[PDB]
């Protein structure tokens, strides 16, 4: 049955006592009270299948989730779909109720040095076992932080990741969607090198300066405006960090630029734990080579109260794609994401 204002939702009878949360790009969402869980849930409606890139992004999703198990990432609960194929134009994907995101708590709240410690420990906790699935979120925010309290965060929306291939770089500049401006690395607007574990360490920097002060760090209009943004900061690069610049028409935006010091952490962020800082630093840096990496981070000092690498949980397995989907007929996808949604319909069998 069901319904909630305008869009009707074909969940129940398990999930009942609607009431709209929000929206998602092609899709709403609800809470429903799942009858069996007997606790309230999130149900995200879905239909993304006009566009061949919508159903790219839902069907990443769910083979990535499916099989990620970890307490700081997202899980999907229950997928109910139409019966047949033909039938199917929506899907509902049921996960774990939370709370409200990091962007929607920046809003309304600084958060004190300590909150922001065990935040950063989770986003980099979480991290971990992203990239020992040899997998990239490639879009990592504050909206894609998901909070309950103070100590259960986990990373949702991996419509954009991939499978790490620092060799698969295509040199597709207008070819990809990589990352919300302002969470994207130089290296993706540079060469378009969005396959590399770099470009999520990059994210989590901008995540950590944001809340620092709760104001995003580099708010650019557009690509090149956020490049500004990021120099007028770290500065001018360096020769040597011009050499990683393949997009040979990229220096010189560059070389046409006036020479800009580093501005220093602490006069940007005044009230900041030095050690924060230091990490910041790290994981801010122009060139991906010389970037901190998501073990090393843990490791910093910053969470030294927190680092426990017995209690970080790595993937079993790392991550393969059984066919690569960036030129599939969007039909074909709705094939690939009817099958993959088999799992919770009545009579999977194997
Ligand atoms: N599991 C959840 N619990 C609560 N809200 C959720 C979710 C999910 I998946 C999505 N949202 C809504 O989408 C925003 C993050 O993109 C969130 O801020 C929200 O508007
Ligand atoms: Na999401």
């Amino acid at each position: 049955p069901e319904m909630v204002r305008g869009q009707v939702f074909d969940v129940g009878p398990r999930y009942t006592n609607l009431s709209y949360i929000g929206e998602g790009a092609y899709g709403m969402v609800c809470s429903a009270y799942d009858n069996v869980n007997k606790v309230r849930v999130a149900i995200k409606k879905i239909s993304p299948f006009e566009h061949q890139t919508y159903c790219q992004r839902t069907l990443r999703e769910i083979k990535i989730l499916l099989r990620f198990r970890h307490e700081n990432i997202i899980g999907i609960n229950d997928i109910i779909r139409a019966p047949t194929i033909e039938q199917m134009k929506d899907v509902y994907i049921v996960q774990d109720l939370m709370e409200t995101d990091l962007y929607k708590l920046l809003k309304t709240q600084h958060l004190s040095n300590d909150h922001i410690c065990y935040f950063l420990y989770q986003i980099l906790r979480g991290l971990k076992y992203i990239h020992s699935a040899n997998v990239l979120h490639r879009d990592l925010k504050p909206s894609n932080l998901l909070l309950n309290t103070t100590c259960d965060l986990k990373i949702c929306d991996f419509g954009l990741a991939r499978v790490a291939d620092p060799d698969h770089d295509h040199t597709g500049f207008l070819t990809e969607y990589v990352a919300t401006r302002w969470y994207r690395a130089p290296e993706i607007m540079l060469n378009s090198k969005g396959y590399t574990k770099s470009i999520d360490i990059w994210s989590v920097g901008c995540i950590l300066a944001e809340m620092l002060s709760n104001r995003p760090i580099f708010p650019g209009k557009h690509y090149l405006d956020q490049l500004n943004h990021i120099l007028g900061i770290l500065g001018s690069p360096s020769q040597e960090d011009l050499n990683c610049i393949i997009n040979l028409k990229a220096r010189n935006y560059l070389l046409s630029l006036p020479h800009k010091n580093k501005v220093p952490w602490n006069r940007l962020f005044p009230n900041a734990d030095s050690k924060a800082l230091d990490l910041l630093d790290k994981m801010l840096t122009f060139n991906p080579h010389k970037r901190i990496e998501v073990e090393q981070a843990l490791a910093h000092p910053y969470l030294e109260q927190y680092y426990d690498p017995s209690d970080e949980p790595i993937a079993e397995a790392p991550f393969k794609f059984d066919m690569e989907l960036d030129d599939l007929p969007k039909e074909k996808l709705k094939e690939l994401i009817f099958e993959e949604t088999a799992r919770f319909q009545p009579g999977y069998r194997s």
